[PDB]
């Protein structure tokens, strides 16, 4: 209490009114201080025109339905939220200490951690809304700033909540998450996961490099291409990794030490976290050993925290560690800094790692069973016995990676691409969903052009994509630029945000800044941009071959037509 106790102090106070602590709270591993009153999707219309056949698709209904109600809020948050995970056996948790310590210097071989600035906030806020916009630009707000900064160098903290008249608390919560940016965002801003500095990131590479990484990574002689999921990740970071990622902290100057080191100790290994719940009020809460999902630097962070984990899966694997070494409180480091010196960078470099999700060809199959280390850190693989081998992959096209598996193509010249894909429905199912409500026609037509342009760069090898994003851009006029994002994915750079033509844009990315691509002739028409083969579009589940599909594609330039007439009497372009 001597850390939130300011913090619960200042919304007790605020919300006094309705203000209690109810006995019957479902709050088992969090610690409960009280509660306070507080007050289906859309469809987009465009993108269900032009794609009929998948109104009758269960994966595409499925996800016509979003949850955000506060019954939703609740109904995942106790499953996995309000777990506890056990402490790490002695060893175990020296040999993370040891590879942390011997990570953070390897990524800050080069780099050094700096300061991020109200500017370079400023900026990003921007740029993304392209209301955090009018905070920005109130002067009062970086004065707030101001006066919570002092607080962290004092050691206390007293208006940093985390979220799972109105302006006050709103200016609150942004100005939390702008000291966090500036102690912690240069891992980001910076770039400290990018492939080159960290060897397994995969920062600022793009959805499209990643096929490719694959495909390198396939080419270091060793065993299989293992690719675990971890059953909620953000749950299962322990104390003791908080501990290990701080240790950053020892490379900043003294002044950015003093913030970082606040930001840690007060609002990471420390939360009290608003929560809200039907009985429709918000819970108080806190405790110190999970992550804030929704706090700055949690990639990055999420992102070392599985290289280090990965690392000592690998060891394990590699014999380097037994089980008496993790159950011994006296572990030798010898071994251990001898493995990580000689092998560590090698041994970076079979993995492509981003969050949680994570790729590894480890020098033989070992690593398979390797699972003491796995479960005792804590990271259990999802929908899996605990003790159970992993099962690994040795053809990178079936690897699982950030929701894609990959393809490589060869074009009609000889050369060959190497291209992201996933369910098809899935892709589909995401384009019909409209964000809010109170969208106009305009709005919602430049969401399905966006989602179209965005098919014709990622995912132009799938037919029916193809032919739907070419319906899409004829019914949708063509100087109207795409303006909401199509996905809040790290790595979606957004080429398709643009009205430039998208073959020159592909020709960009998948021929002249493509370094894998080492021929940079360029292709002259979308005939020569090639697709899947029949049989693979289908497994990833085309409906090329089926009547309903041939109708449609037979019948799309009247539905077209239908959009145009209701969009009105604006300038359009045929694509067909
Ligand atoms: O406030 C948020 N939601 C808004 C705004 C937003 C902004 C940036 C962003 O991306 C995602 C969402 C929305 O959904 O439109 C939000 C949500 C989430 C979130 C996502 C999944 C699960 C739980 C939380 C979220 O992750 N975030 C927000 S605002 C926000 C700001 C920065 C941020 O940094 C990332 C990248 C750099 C390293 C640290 C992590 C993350 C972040
Ligand atoms: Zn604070
Ligand atoms: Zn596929």
């Amino acid at each position: 209490m001597d850390v939130i106790g300011e913090r619960i102090k200042r919304i007790k106070e605020e919300h006094n009114s309705t203000w209690h602590y109810d006995d019957e709270n479902p709050y088992k591993t969090w610690a409960y201080h009280g509660s306070y009153e507080v007050k289906s999707s859309m469809i987009n219309g465009v993108v269900k025109l032009l794609t009929k056949p998948w109104d009758v698709v269960p994966m595409v209904t499925q996800m016509a339905m979003t949850d955000t109600t506060p019954f939703g809020q609740q109904r995942v948050f106790k499953e996995k939220v309000d777990t506890r995970t056990p402490r790490p056996l002695p060893g175990t948790r020296k040999v993370m200490e040891i590879t942390a310590e011997w990570l953070w210097r390897t990524l800050g071989r080069n780099k050094r951690p700096r300061l991020c600035t109200r500017e370079e906030f400023t900026k990003k806020v921007r740029t993304n809304a392209a209301s955090a916009k009018a905070a920005v630009e109130d002067e009062e707000f970086w004065k707030l700033v101001d006066r919570e900064r002092e607080l962290h160098k004092l050691g206390k903290c007293g208006s940093c909540v985390y979220n799972m008249g109105s302006r006050a608390i709103w200016y609150m919560w942004l100005g939390v998450r702008y000291l966090e940016f500036e102690a912690l965002g240069f891992l980001n801003e910076d770039h400290w996961f990018s492939r080159e500095n960290s060897y397994s990131g995969v920062e600022g590479e793009g959805l499209h490099k990643l096929g490719y990484i694959l495909r390198d990574i396939s080419k270091i002689p060793g065993g299989a291409m293992y690719a675990d999921d971890t059953a909620g990740w953000d749950t299962r970071i322990t104390e003791d990794d908080l501990h290990n990622e701080e240790k950053i902290i020892q490379q900043m100057d003294p002044e950015h030490r003093q913030l970082a080191n606040a930001i840690f100790k007060l609002t990471y290994q420390n939360k009290v976290v608003k929560v809200q719940r039907p009985t429709t009020v918000m819970d108080i809460i806190s405790r110190k050993d999970q992550r804030g999902s929704g706090q700055v630097g949690t990639y990055g962070l999420n992102t070392f925290t599985n290289m280090e984990a990965q690392l000592v899966r690998q060891m394990e694997g590699e014999g380097v560690l037994t089980k008496a070494d993790l159950e011994n409180p006296h572990l030798l480091e010898k071994k251990i800094t001898q493995w990580l010196e000689t092998k560590g960078v090698e041994r970076l470099k079979r993995m492509a790692i981003s969050g949680d999700d994570c790729v590894v060809k480890p020098i033989d199959d070992r690593f398979a069973n390797a699972l003491l280390a796995l479960n005792d850190m804590g990271k259990v693989r999802k929908d899996i016995p605990q003790w159970q081998p992993s099962k690994g992959w040795h053809d990178w096209q079936q690897v699982p990676f950030c929701s894609h598996h990959f393809h490589e193509l060869i074009m009609k010249d000889g050369r060959k691409l190497v291209v992201p894909c996933r369910p098809q429905d899935e892709l589909i199912g995401r384009a019909r969903i409209s964000q809010g409500a109170g969208w106009s026609l305009r709005e919602t037509a430049c969401l399905g052009k966006a989602y179209a342009q965005m098919w014709s760069l990622m995912y132009f090898h799938r037919r029916d994509l193809r032919l739907a994003s070419n319906a899409i851009c004829s019914a949708v006029p063509v100087h109207w630029v795409p303006t909401s994002r199509t996905t809040w994915s790290i790595h979606a750079h957004h080429q398709w945000m643009t009205t430039e033509d998208m073959l020159t844009v592909w020709n960009r990315v998948w021929i002249e800044e493509n370094p894998w691509m080492e021929d940079k002739t360029p292709v002259t028409t979308w005939e020569n941009v090639p697709y899947l083969g029949k049989r693979e579009d289908q497994w990833c589940g085309s409906l090329i071959g089926l009547t309903s599909r041939a109708t449609w594609a037979q019948n799309i330039p009247t539905a077209i037509q239908q959009v145009r007439s209701l969009i009105g009497n604006e300038e359009f372009l045929d694509y067909m």
